[PDB]
């Protein structure tokens, strides 16, 4: 529903149909459903289909030639017929813009020749004043039509482009999915396609600027003659100069984007891995790495911002220079300054200033930015894009030494389960992809019948309700739904959830546990009730008991009659499977906010520089605008002084002060524009370092009480604004605000009575502003909140591309994208239309001011000179567009300051205890590795429960101790206390030193940790092992041999200098664990803390790391958290935490022989044979340790 369909022409132009929503919004806060729908022209589907049609056409034409296709060509062939008629606005608007200076000139002419008693003269002047008023209204209306329509053009271009990007993304080949990663594609939408909103704004000025410059040259030629050409020479120097600056700025910005992208990726992994960075004490290395990336980036930003500031200063002072040279040569040729000529010419140059030195350079800049965007988009659009298997062989990459699947033949039929079994990387998932048909055969054939269900190994969940993620477009139905929810072992959680299965889910299921989203992902598949289930190991996404529970209930009971193809290692379940196919090396081996106060402004500007510099900044701004106003006032003063005069003015005095006034205007304009960027970029720099130091020393509790995305937004969005958009908007607002104050000041200074109409007029403005703002900030909230889901959907679909492609769900997912997109388009449509509603009426009251100035000058004409009125009116005419831009820019400024307020708070976080005390331990300390807990109590927060109480234990230099206990019993709490991840109560001694009497780095660097899950960081394999670069390469190779990885690195081209991926996918999980083990080996320390290190490792690798532990750390005291009690059963003693209480600490055999020990209960829970093995092992090692 949209009343713009029903609105009469007047209501279409002036948007009167928004008025009820203004009334509502003033009375109450606007919400998502207070929002009229977009017209059928703007609908995303209809609007993207056309551009794709023309892209197909141009691809075919280039295909018939040999050349590569052009995407700019498809865009033009599509949108030219609509966009070109918009130039009639531009044509009529710019033609009236050059006529209106002529009417102005005839008004000023009445004052130049004002006679005391001619009635007919007065009547004609009133006629021109009415014509001038009407010209102003028509200009305003055409301006607003044009800008409203080009903005809709840009919106539709973005919408169609985004539709195409999304359409292409769904069909990329898995090879294209390899060289392209989610972050790049999402940056397309989030960064590059947003450049199309700006493209269409100024393109009609690529011809109208030059054509209007030629027309203005002819008009000026009749006004003043040859002197016109000096100003036009300056104009044609500015054209190449400003266009070179714009292209060079675009180049610098294109390069700096790389540093920005690298910094944001490093910062993403820092914030994500901050706990391990803290335990390793590697904070110095990331401090350095981020410091250097940020230093490079801020140098690029400083240079880029100086270029942009020079372009802005060149616009601001363009007509000052153009007028200065024009009238300098005009007076050197013997002419005289008159108010009519001067201000007519000043007005014409004002028009040329806008179109040629603002809109034409702006167009070149934005087309350049658009071409880098279009190049990336074409590089994306051109990227590559019963059951029976026989003789199957295939390559992922023909450059491989071998095929990646080979010599494959098998068949499976209704009522069967086929297991795919074997080592990691044996091609099992690749096999499933082949059966799906994602991987075509290079030889052999695949044939399948019925619908296929593909369940990815990693779970996938998208927006909406958890039930929306499960149903996946299917009808909700009680019986099948209940059968699904019970078979997927999920009912309990959906009952415990207060909003049940209607709980809303985040961008990556961040509110869900891994097992929860896993069970969601499986439930989805089972709900589809397909014929063939390709089960790519759904079970490793849940705990071992739930894994067998899902195998029995979902796979055996629910999928009972189906074909199944289950990738798994749980061979113990496969007694119930029909057949197993074993792969190796790809070949078959076997077959069978919203408001901020003055304090935020002060803090922001003072974080940049010492307040003395800010006083100088204010003074430089005042001086810039004062010299501006004064140069124009000087022309008008010169015109009045000429008009008072044979003899002539002293060109030395007048032209000298003119030259000084104009030189200081240029000087302060330049320094003002540069110093704003320096101060505000130094502010962003200081605040980034303060926020980075705070986040580095902030306690872990800060990272529990914030999600990662929320903190990373401070570094991406908010600091992004503070580097790029905010300083530019500040300079824009400051420049426009001082212009407006100068207009009003000149007006009130020339006719003081204007102050009276200005009172009601000012009151109306302020009421209107308030009444608008109330709703304006609502829609800006609602724009942001409807923008975010779009990127979320893109990213989620990219992660789940296998599954949506498997379900043939591309159609519905394009509909979803279009729905999100057109919902955002309604918010963007209210942004556009509401911002026009306000701009129109601001220009309305501004036009009343123009009317008042004009007519009041005629009412008061006995009291004024021609140059006074010419000055006042020229300035008044300039108020149109300026004043509304000022007000809306002010709203932009205040909206961005919410980002500043969000980062300034993170400069004030609480901080952990100092890394080093004034007391420091001996360099030989720890000399023995003694650990003592004595009446220790520990809680993650002062307001939280005591998760550890009365913890009291000794750990000597030689013994090995296991840490055991139920989930949440406090095991991880012990690691947190020992590293002082939260400050413990009580006494902790290490080598007769209280851990609390030394710095955090003293003890953190002297304890080794093997995390629960390995993490690798982008950069060299040397960095991931020796980030401080103090070891010899001999030691690195010894360690890499010990961790059995040397062969892979030497096979890799760079050896240790090979560039690793941020997720380490270059290496297997076991290889990642081996990187961690290598780090621990290279750091010789007395005490090693092991965190569940092998609970999920395969036995044939677990025994390897067990042996490596027995060898490389035999001298160390070792504290081991372990689910896999076989990893710790040969400890000297074991600690059992009941619930924050050390209830057991004794020899494992002595414990287990007490059948009532909690440790014995925990082993018995495993099973009788497991407990028998564990007890026998403990008994024999206890005997042998008593024997020596
Ligand atoms: C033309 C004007 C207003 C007057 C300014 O002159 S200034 O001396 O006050 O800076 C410059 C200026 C800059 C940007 C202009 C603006 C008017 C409104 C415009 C055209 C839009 O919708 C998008 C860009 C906008």
């Amino acid at each position: 529903p949209n009343p713009l369909r029903n609105a009469n022409l007047c209501s279409r132009i002036f948007f009167w149909w928004l008025n009820p929503l203004f009334k509502i919004g003033h009375k109450r806060r606007l919400e998502e459903d207070d929002m009229y729908s977009v017209l059928p022209e703007d609908r995303s589907q209809h609007l993207g289909e056309e551009l794709q049609g023309y892209w197909d056409q141009e691809v075919l034409r280039a295909e018939k030639d040999a050349r590569e296709p052009s995407l700019t060509k498809a865009i033009i062939k599509c949108y030219w017929k609509s966009y070109v008629v918009l130039g009639i606005f531009t044509l009529i608007e710019e033609s009236t813009r050059v006529v209106q200076p002529i009417i102005l000139g005839k008004i000023i002419g009445y004052f130049e020749n004002y006679d005391p008693s001619d009635s007919a003269a007065l009547y004609e002047a009133h006629g021109y004043a009415g014509v001038l008023s009407a010209c102003t209204l028509v200009l305003a209306i055409l301006h607003h039509l044009y800008f409203y329509h080009v903005q809709c053009a840009g919106m539709r271009l973005r919408v169609a482009m985004c539709h195409m990007i999304y359409r292409k993304a769904l069909r990329l080949s898995n090879s294209a999915m390899g060289k392209t990663t989610t972050g790049q594609i999402v940056n397309l939408l989030s960064n590059d396609v947003n450049k199309f909103d700006q493209v269409t704004i100024f393109l009609h000025f690529l011809w109208a600027g030059p054509l209007q410059a030629i027309v203005v040259t002819a008009l000026l030629w009749m006004e003043i003659g040859i002197s016109c050409l000096a100003g036009m020479a300056v104009l044609i120097i500015l054209l190449p100069l400003q266009s070179c600056i714009g292209k060079l700025f675009s180049s610098l910005r294109s390069k700096t984007a790389a540093f920005t992208d690298t910094r944001i990726r490093t910062m993403n992994e820092v914030i994500t891995g901050i706990r391990i960075i803290k335990m390793y004490a590697w904070e110095k290395s990331f401090a350095d790495l981020i410091t250097n990336l940020r230093r490079k980036e801020i140098s690029k930003i400083l240079r880029s911002s100086y270029l942009r500031g020079m372009n802005l200063a060149s616009f601001f002072v363009a007509s000052k220079i153009i007028v200065f040279v024009t009238f300098t040569t005009y007076v050197f040729l013997g002419n005289v300054i008159t108010a009519s000529r001067v201000f007519v010419a000043v007005s014409l140059y004002g028009a040329v200033r806008l179109t040629v030195t603002l809109f034409f350079p702006s167009a070149v800049e934005k087309v350049s930015e658009a071409f880098v965007s279009i190049r990336r988009i074409k590089n994306f659009l051109l990227l590559d894009e019963i059951v029976n298997v026989q003789d199957f062989t295939a390559f992922w990459d023909k450059a491989s030494d071998t095929p990646t699947l080979q010599s494959l033949s098998f068949t499976v039929r209704p009522g069967e389960l086929l297991a795919v079994v074997g080592p990691v990387g044996a091609g099992k998932s690749s096999l499933l992809s082949a059966v799906l048909g994602e991987l075509p055969p290079n030889q052999g054939q695949v044939s399948v019948h019925g619908r296929i269900a593909y369940v990815s190994q990693q779970p996938w969940v998208f927006s909406g309700t958890v039930r929306s993620n499960i149903l996946f477009g299917k009808k909700y139905e009680k019986e099948r739904y209940e059968k699904v929810i019970k078979a997927c072992a999920l009912k309990k959680d959906l009952q415990l959830l207060e909003d049940g299965d209607l709980t809303m889910i985040g961008d990556r299921g961040t509110t869900l546990s891994g097992g929860q989203k896993a069970r969601v992902n499986l439930a989805r598949a089972v709900y589809q009730d397909a014929d063939i289930y390709l089960l790519d190991d759904p079970l490793s996404a849940v705990d071992a008991e739930v894994s067998r529970h899902l195998f029995e209930l979902c796979i055996c009971q629910a999928l009972h009659e189906k074909i199944r193809i289950l990738v798994t290692h749980q061979l113990q379940y496969l007694k119930a499977a029909s057949q197993i196919l074993i792969l190796k090396d790809g070949q078959m081996v076997q077959k069978g906010e919203g408001k901020v106060g003055f304090k935020a402004y002060k803090n922001y500007f003072t974080a940049g520089a010492h307040w003395f510099i800010i006083i100088f900044l204010i003074l430089v701004n005042l001086a810039a605008q004062v010299s501006y106003i004064l140069q124009d006032w000087w022309l008008s003063y010169w015109a009045n002084q000429q008009s008072a005069l044979t003899e002539k003015l002293d060109l030395n005095w007048y032209l000298g002060i003119y030259s000084g006034l104009t030189a200081s205007t240029v000087l302060f304009g330049i320094v003002r524009s540069l110093l704003v960027f320096f101060v505000l970029v130094s502010s962003s720099q200081t605040l980034h370092n303060q926020m980075f130091e705070s986040i580095l020393r902030a306690p872990v509790l800060f990272f529990d009480r914030n999600p990662i995305g929320r903190i990373l937004n401070r570094f991406s969005k908010d600091i992004g604004h503070m580097d790029d958009l905010l300083p530019l908007t500040y300079l824009d607002f400051i420049q426009t605000f001082l212009q407006v104050i100068g207009v009003v000041g000149v007006a009130v200074a020339v006719i003081p009575w204007i102050a009276i109409p200005l009172v009601p007029l000012g009151i109306v403005f302020f009421v209107l502003r308030r009444y608008f703002l109330e709703t304006s900030r609502d829609v800006k909230r609602l724009e942001s909140t409807t923008r975010s889901p779009v990127f979320s959907h893109l990213s989620s679909s990219l992660q789940g591309l296998w599954t949506i492609r498997a379900y043939k769900a591309e159609q519905r997912f394009q509909e979803l994208f279009d729905s999100h997109q057109d919902l955002h388009s309604e918010a963007w449509f209210l942004f556009l239309t509401t911002s026009r509603w306000f701009a129109v009426r601001l220009d309305a009251i501004c036009a009343v001011f123009v009317i008042v100035v004009a007519f009041g000058s005629l009412i008061l004409a006995k009291t004024l000179d021609a140059g006074q009125v010419g000055l006042a009116l020229s300035y008044a005419l300039t108020l149109m567009g300026m004043f509304q831009w000022c007000v809306r820019q002010s709203a932009e400024v205040e909206n961005m300051m919410i980002s500043v307020e969000r980062v300034i708070e993170y400069t004030d976080l609480e901080k952990e205890a100092p890394w080093e005390y004034q007391k420091r331990p001996l360099p030989s300390w720890p000399h023995e590795g003694v650990i003592i807990f004595d009446n220790v109590n520990f809680s993650y927060s002062l307001d939280g429960p005591l998760v550890l109480k009365h913890l009291t234990a000794l750990i000597k230099s030689k013994e090995k101790v296991g840490i055991v206990g139920r989930t949440g019993a406090g095991k991880s709490s012990l690691i947190a206390a020992l590293f002082r991840l939260s400050e413990p109560e009580g006494k902790i001694w290490i080598d007769k030193i209280l851990t609390t009497e030394i710095g955090l780095h003293d003890l953190r660097k002297k304890m080794s940790i093997i995390p629960q899950e390995p993490v690798l960081f982008t950069g060299t394999m040397r960095k991931n092992l020796d980030p401080f670069n103090e070891h010899s390469d001999e030691e690195l190779w010894n360690a890499l041999e010990e961790v059995q990885l040397k062969e892979a690195i030497e096979d890799l081209p760079g050896k240790m200098d090979t560039e690793l991926a941020e997720s380490g996918s270059n290496f297997s999980v076991g290889q990642r664990q081996l990187v961690c083990l290598a780090r621990a080996i290279l750091r010789k320390n007395r005490i090693l803390i092991i965190d569940e290190a092998t609970a999920n490792v395969d036995p044939r690798t677990d025994e390897l790391i067990q042996k490596k532990i027995r060898e490389k750390f035999a001298h160390c005291t070792v504290l081991t958290i372990a689910h896999r009690l076989n990893t710790i059963i040969d400890s000297d003693k074991i600690m059992v935490l009941d619930s924050g209480r050390l209830k057991e600490y004794d020899e494992p055999y002595v414990l287990l022989q007490n059948r009532d020990s909690l440790f014995y209960k925990m082993v018995q829970q495993l099973g009788k044979a497991e407990a028998a093995a564990l007890t026998e092992t403990a008994k024999q090692v206890y005997f042998k340790r008593n024997y020596p």
